[PDB]
């Protein structure tokens, strides 16, 4: 379950988000460590082709990556400075404050959820807490925690583009992904509530 005295919405998400004061007026998250087997090169991918698409749009990597995987995150970078996306796909610092993580869900319109195997579902219950659209694998939303189209998606685990292709929808239906959010957000708040 998900703690939602710590994890719940902002009264208004549009100025969460400008006071990260990050490029652009919508944001996408993943959340956690920067590593290939959390599925954070399908979440790039598909950043790379979903925000050529949507310039208010950005998309942000909450997480760090450990040394073994410091080459991974600069491939990741370089992929998207090649794309001449810079302005839109940012890498976050890590930051030790206990609330910061909080107030990214409440500043994110979706959430992606990309791991391959590894999770127990927190950051999808966490993000659906903070009405945050969540698009997830199996991993990401463990265990079967989303129905598709009803609450969230799903995605098959190594395809950027079935993540591209369901942003692409959430960025491009508003009413539905408002839904879509507050779906996910009944759901957790009713049955994965802690208190």
């Amino acid at each position: 379950g998900v703690d939602t005295q710590v994890f719940y919405p902002a009264e208004n998400r549009q100025q969460q988000w400008q006071d990260k004061k990050i490029p652009g007026k919508y944001g996408i998250g993943i959340f956690g460590r920067i590593r290939k087997t959390k599925g954070t090169q399908e979440f790039i991918e598909a950043a790379i082709v979903t925000l050529k698409k949507y310039p208010d749009w950005t998309a942000v990597v909450i997480g760090e990556a450990t040394p073994r995987d410091l080459d991974f995150k600069k491939e990741l970078e370089q992929k998207v400075k090649q794309a001449g996306l810079d302005k839109q796909i940012i890498f976050i610092g890590f930051i030790a404050d206990s609330n910061e993580i909080p107030s990214w869900y409440r500043a994110l319109d979706i959430v992606v959820c990309a791991s391959h195997k590894e999770g127990f579902g927190l950051p999808a219950l966490e993000a659906m807490a903070s009405k945050c659209a969540v698009i997830a694998t199996k991993a990401g939303a463990w265990p079967e925690i989303i129905v598709d189209d009803e609450n969230g998606y799903l995605v098959e685990p190594k395809s950027s583009q079935q993540i591209a292709d369901k942003l692409d929808m959430l960025i491009s239906d508003s009413k539905l992904r408002y839904k879509i959010a507050q779906n996910g957000y009944d759901l957790v708040t009713t049955k994965y509530k802690i208190q």
